[PDB]
């Protein structure tokens, strides 16, 4: 049986485990069984958790940032039901006792005792809310509907739960020799060789001679840094360059000085390295696993005398406020000078504390960490910035996980992605944010089953294959039951992969009739109509993809030919009728991020009273230039509508009245005026989040609406202004706005009220957008690769500026926006 694990565990993860075997490795196999018995620990504990607390893990609550409705509730085993009339202010267990005597006096004859399902989902509710706080019937009141749940008893709860089982001796100033290499190019190659911390250099970059082009070259050169040994800090990062000249870039390389076991190393290392775009400090420390193409330098490490780095035991033994909120080296003086006073008065300017200190003098390394030691716990925001590539030391980085350990459930998912991506910065395989990321995970199956995604899509980039592999590795230890919950959707993954391939090649030879009809063959396949049903959706797994509607399914005319796929569920009713799309050969991590961000304001926005009635839809990479899209159903696109066609509700006299009239259409007589609400907030809150990401290209082909009114954006190639970008007004968007009529300023400037309370909203969290976007530095996409890209949001976002001045400024960016409207 354990042999069956392991290798359903090699293809969920997308690399056999004997690759970890083969590679010899002390710190692979530490990692592994530490971790191994980690996970199984948490698997363990679950195992015995109450029902309540299992739901809590299982079912995570769904849950917002008087009035009456109607309800339909039913019990597990049987088909008769009971509609009750509830007000929203009630608590699930109230409407869990109208069920219970309802099924008492039809019966003939404890609350409790039930869990309320939502049908058809992996959703549930309980708790002390009113049901207005659970985001489902909150949902349902807007979109109109009934909620219908599910009285489940906690012995069917349990049932479930049972089925889940599994030294400062050293004065002598650095130096390293450099041997030969083995490589490609065109003319003289020089090696460039420079320590870093973090970004900063811990001294200048010594170089190489010229040697000529020829070889396998050898240079056998003592290369001396200015710095002494016993003040090179715990995290020295030493980064090689090699490149051509008379620039011409080739390779680069870097390594940790010390090893994962805290001692320095020696002697020699061949160092696999990784082709170029010279010095790249931010770079993985593990080579290029291709051997057999990599250039490959060798290099010396030479003997000191084994070494440690000394016990923290033994380190602890060794106009202020008017600059505190990039400073001269005399400011940077006072800030080291005041360092108690920081840390007594001023704990959340530890960074600017952090920055200053020299971090290439052992003594005030000692002393900066011994403050460190006593320092009160930060705010999670505060926390956020001490992830950055900045701060390499991982007592910070201990300190941060430490301040960052409070974060909710909901605030962690908020941030997975970010988080993620901070794990490519690691010195190490074995840290604390591994640790905590995969502890969450096996305590939060939702944060399981997004943590699984982020790293399962990103298992074809070799500099982070072992890493990630290693990770889901021992996740899988700790769920064996989520392990084969996962393969059932790689194996759905798989399979539309090999149907989207069939498209691509069918939709060059033939018209779209017959590929469609083509495709329905392939998907009546038994292989296929088993892979494709009965699955968890990755984009959420809390809905249930029960059988695919074959029928509906289909592909769209875009270049990658992406899928469309239908699902619905007799146990769901209506609320199982779901699509998603699938894509291949696009890029999603940039769409994922922007929808992301956007999300994420809307729930500030909401933390605030304001509901712009966004649209939030799942978008998850899953693969190579692979990943699912969200289908947002009963709407089309602006451009679509405005085709104008005859014969339909919607047929104007005039073009520009063409997105009103299909609103008429889907709204009858009252409802109109809801209608046109919900488009003017949902336009405003797009307009904003648009003008501030910097997302361009915005036209009527990727502007979509609902039938509700509400507005909503897909296809997101390009953000913060790579391809500064101008607000945004619409005329027909406008002409929706003022009712159709010519001129209505009392809509209008409702609206220019709903652009203004969103944006100062968003300027008040500014910081926590730009912690988020230097976290994701590490993601290498291509828009978001340097500095002057998170400067493109310290402008839109005006945080260099009073609320007054940032108003001003935003003000006539509208106003802009709204004379280029015809
Ligand atoms: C999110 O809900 C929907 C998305 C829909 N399509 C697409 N959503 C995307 C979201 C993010 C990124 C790309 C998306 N592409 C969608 N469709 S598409 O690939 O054919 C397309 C690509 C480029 C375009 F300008 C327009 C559509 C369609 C739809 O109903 C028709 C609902």
């Amino acid at each position: 049986v354990k042999k069956l694990i392991n290798s359903q565990i090699s293809l969920l993860i997308g690399k056999g485990l004997h690759e970890f075997d083969s590679l010899r490795d002390p710190e692979v196999n530490d990692f592994r069984t530490k971790m191994r018995q980690f996970c199984e620990e948490a698997a363990a504990h679950r195992q015995q958790l109450g029902w309540v607390e299992w739901l809590q893990y299982s079912f995570p609550l769904q849950l917002e940032p008087n009035r009456a409705l109607l309800v339909n509730v039913k019990f597990e085993g049987s088909e008769e039901s009971f509609t009750f009339q509830v007000s929203t202010k009630d608590m699930p267990l109230a409407l869990m006792a109208c069920a219970l005597r309802k099924k008492a006096t039809v019966f003939r004859q404890q609350p409790e005792e039930y869990a309320l399902q939502v049908n058809g989902r992996h959703e549930y509710l309980y708790g002390n809310y009113p049901l207005c706080h659970f985001q489902y019937i909150c949902s349902c009141l807007h979109s109109g509907l009934t909620p219908h749940l599910t009285m489940v008893h906690s012995s069917s709860i349990l049932a479930m739960r049972d089925e889940q089982s599994n030294l400062w001796s050293l004065e002598q100033p650095f130096s390293i020799e450099l041997i030969e290499g083995r490589k490609v190019n065109a003319m003289k190659l020089v090696v460039q060789a420079g320590l870093f911390h973090g970004n900063e250099m811990l001294c200048k970059t010594v170089s190489s001679s010229e040697v000529n082009v020829c070889s396998e070259p050898v240079w056998k050169q003592r290369l001396e840094f200015d710095i002494s040994v016993c003040d090179l800090p715990r995290m020295a990062r030493l980064c090689f360059a090699l490149y051509a000249v008379v620039d011409c870039p080739i390779a680069w390389a870097n390594l940790m000085l010390f090893d994962y076991k805290d001692q320095l190393k020696t002697g020699e290392r061949c160092l696999y390295m990784w082709p170029s775009v010279l010095l790249n400090p931010a770079g993985t420390v593990r080579g290029n696993p291709n051997t057999e193409s990599a250039a490959a330098l060798v290099i010396y490490l030479p003997e000191v005398a084994p070494v440690y780095f000394p016990a923290l035991e033994k380190i602890l033994e060794l106009l202020r406020e008017i600059l505190e909120r990039e400073l001269y080296e005399h400011e940077k003086d006072l800030v080291w000078k005041m360092r108690h006073e920081v840390q007594e008065h001023f704990p959340e300017a530890l960074a600017r504390l952090l920055l200053v200190t020299k971090w290439n003098k052992h003594e005030d390394v000692a002393q900066m960490l011994y403050l460190l030691c006593s320092w009160p716990e930060l705010p999670v925001l505060s926390a956020l910035e001490l992830l950055d590539f900045s701060f390499p030391d991982c007592y910070v980085g201990s300190f941060a996980i430490k301040s960052l350990r409070k974060l909710t459930d909901d605030e962690l998912f908020q941030y997975l992605l970010q988080l993620v991506q901070v794990l490519k910065y690691e010195s190490y395989l074995d840290c604390e944010l591994t640790k905590f990321l995969l502890g969450r995970a096996l305590a939060n199956r939702k944060i399981g089953h997004f943590l699984f995604w982020h790293l399962r899509s990103e298992m074809h980039v070799p500099s982070v294959a072992l890493r990630f592999g290693l990770i889901m590795e021992a996740y899988c230890r700790g769920s064996t039951h989520h392990m084969k919950v996962l393969m059932k959707q790689g194996e759905a993954l798989s399979k539309l992969k090999a149907l989207n391939d069939f498209v691509k090649v069918s939709s060059q030879k033939t018209t779209k009739p017959q590929t469609k009809e083509m495709m329905h063959m392939c998907m009546r396949q038994e292989t296929y109509m088993e892979a494709l049903s009965h699955l968890q959706s990755p984009l959420d797994p809390s809905t249930l993809l029960e059988e695919v509607c074959v029928e509906q399914c289909t592909f769209m005319d875009s270049k990658m030919k992406p899928l469309w796929i239908m699902y619905s569920s007799e146990e769901a009713g209506s609320a199982g009728n779901v699509g998603i799309i699938f894509k291949n050969g696009d890029d999603l991590r940039q769409d994922m991020l922007t929808l992301q961000m956007i999300q994420l304001m809307d729930v500030l926005w909401k933390q605030e009273g304001l509901d712009l009635r966004m649209t939030p839809y799942g978008c998850l990479p899953t693969g190579d230039r692979t990943g699912l899209i969200e289908v947002v159903l009963h709407s089309d696109t602006i451009a679509n509508i405005q085709l104008n066609k005859s014969n339909m509700a919607a047929t104007a006299a005039f073009n520009k009245d063409a997105l009103l009239n299909w609103l008429k259409s889907k709204n009858p007589g009252e409802a109109l005026d809801r209608a046109i609400e919900e488009f003017t907030l949902s336009c405003a809150g797009y307009c904003v989040a648009t003008y501030v990401l910097g997302i361009g290209d915005r036209h009527s082909d990727n502007i979509m609406i609902r039938e509700s009114g509400q507005l909503f954006h897909i296809d997101f190639g390009h953000f913060l202004g790579n391809f500064r970008v101008p607000f945004i007004l619409t005329y027909d968007f406008v002409h929706v706005i003022q009712q159709g009529k010519t001129n209505n300023s009392e809509k209008f400037e409702r609206f220019r009220g709903y652009c203004e309370r969103a944006y100062t909203i968003l300027r008040r969290h500014g910081l926590l957008f730009l912690h988020l976007f230097a976290l994701m530095r590490a993601a290498g996409l291509p828009e978001l690769s340097c500095s002057k890209d998170i400067q493109y949001l310290k402008d839109s976002l005006a945080l260099g500026k009073t609320e007054e001045e940032a108003l001003k400024h935003f003000r006539v960016k509208f106003n802009e926006a709204l004379r280029e409207s015809w």
